[PDB]
C-alpha cells in the first residue's frame, strides 16, 4: 500500500484488497469487511443487503 487516497473501511480503514470478505449495505452502500461489521464470510450468503453498523446506529436508543 503505497498509494495515498484510496478506499478505506469504515471499521478500521484497511487497504483495498480483493481477498477479505466485504460486506454490501443498502442505506449507504459503502464498504467494509464481514467480521468488522459482525458478519461471516459463510453467513453472508443466506445474507442478502445486510444493514452495516455504520447506519444501524442511526436513531440508536443509545446514540441518536
Ligand atoms: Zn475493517
Ligand atoms: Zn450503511
Amino acid at each position: 500500500g503505497s498509494s495515498g487516497s484510496s478506499g478505506q473501511c469504515g471499521a478500521c480503514g484497511e487497504s483495498y484488497a480483493a481477498d477479505e470478505f466485504w460486506i454490501c449495505c443498502d442505506l449507504c452502500e459503502m464498504w467494509f469487511h464481514g467480521k468488522c461489521v459482525k458478519i461471516t464470510p459463510a453467513r453472508a450468503e443466506h445474507i442478502k443487503q445486510y444493514k452495516c453498523p455504520s447506519c444501524s446506529n442511526k436513531s440508536g436508543p443509545s446514540s441518536g
